[PDB]
RNA sequence: GAACCCACUGUCGUUGAAAAGCCAGGGGAUGACUUGUGGAUAGGGGUGAAAGGCUAAUCAAGCCUGGUGAUAGCUGGUUCU
């Protein structure tokens, strides 16, 4: 207790972002939510 | 009718000897003729016996750099469990 290498957050105060376009398994890999086609898969793709 | 200047027909070549030629024929050949050297005309401008022809193998608006990473409701791509 009280070293450097023994603090450790609370539980829930840090979440791992999340990555886009990185394989199959992540789960959002290939498109990466955008969807299929179409104005808001481009990039800059959201309207006013 | 030779040299010189052209390019009407046909064969060959089409990763060619050649990014436009060779061979056999063809036209003008004292003229509105051919040609060397050095100059002038610059891009919406120049020049054109006029084909949108030519302006460095590039022309219904030359080339280079800059605005610039122009915009693209379009096509493609997007990586471990």
């Amino acid at each position: 207790t009280l070293r450097l290498n023994e603090l450790a957050p609370a539980e829930g105060a840090k979440r791992e972002h999340r990555r886009l376009g990185r394989g199959i398994g992540s789960g959002v890999g290939k498109t990466g939510g955008r969807g299929i086609k179409g104005q808001k898969s481009r990039k800059s793709g959201g309207v006013r």
